[PDB]
């Protein structure tokens, strides 16, 4: 049985969604890791609840000793602030499973035994440390891809080089493309936010 993983993220813009999908594919084609990703299960999410689906993903990871990757970004920051009632609610065009997933995993962060399940990341090219919700507090943060090595170790239970691995250049092209856009359109996030 290959390593399985659940990716949690905020769908901030079609370009960042593509970054996320390319990462998922990199994990599969470069690391032989199976990924639970909401993009890939729209039907299941449709029929079962969104809460039912999120609850089902977490359950499968924890009981199989598999990791939950938290991908942090501009949207995870804003959605967390909203959850805290210290920022307006967010209504993103691409949406909200990140908020649902945050509700689901929340209690785990008063449980030290549960921290090793979570792998807290953000892509340094398009996102920043300040994007990580303080819910994760003292959990290690991995700037990707600078520190993907460490994330790999955790996914594998152990103890720009990825560009030559299958799917690495595609992920990097996706990163570059979103980055250039944030430069071209600095208010990209605010444009994604409806009402």
């Amino acid at each position: 049985k290959p390593r399985k993983v659940w990716i949690i993220y905020s769908a901030d813009h079609p370009l960042y969604v593509d970054v996320v999908l390319k990462f998922a594919q990199f994990l599969l084609t470069a690391c032989g890791t199976e990924v639970a990703l909401d993009l890939l299960e729209e039907q299941a999410i449709s029929e079962a609840g969104v809460m039912t689906w999120v609850g089902r993903q977490k359950q499968e990871m924890v009981e199989s000793n598999s990791k939950i990757i938290v991908l942090c970004s501009r949207g995870t920051r804003a959605k967390w602030q909203a959850l805290l009632g210290r920022g307006a609610p967010v209504r993103l065009r691409c949406d909200d499973l990140f908020t649902a997933a945050m509700n689901m995993i929340l209690p785990d962060f008063k449980r030290p035994a549960c921290f090793g399940t979570y792998v807290v990341c953000y892509f340094s090219e398009v996102s920043c440390d300040g994007d990580v919700p303080d819910l994760f507090g003292a959990a290690p943060r991995y700037p990707l891809m600078d520190r993907f090595e460490e994330v790999y170790f955790r996914i594998q239970d152990l103890e720009d080089n990825y560009l030559r691995s299958p799917g690495g250049r595609q992920l990097r092209a996706a990163l570059d493309r979103f980055r250039d856009w944030q430069v071209r359109c600095p208010d990209w996030f605010e444009c994604e936010n409806l009402y």
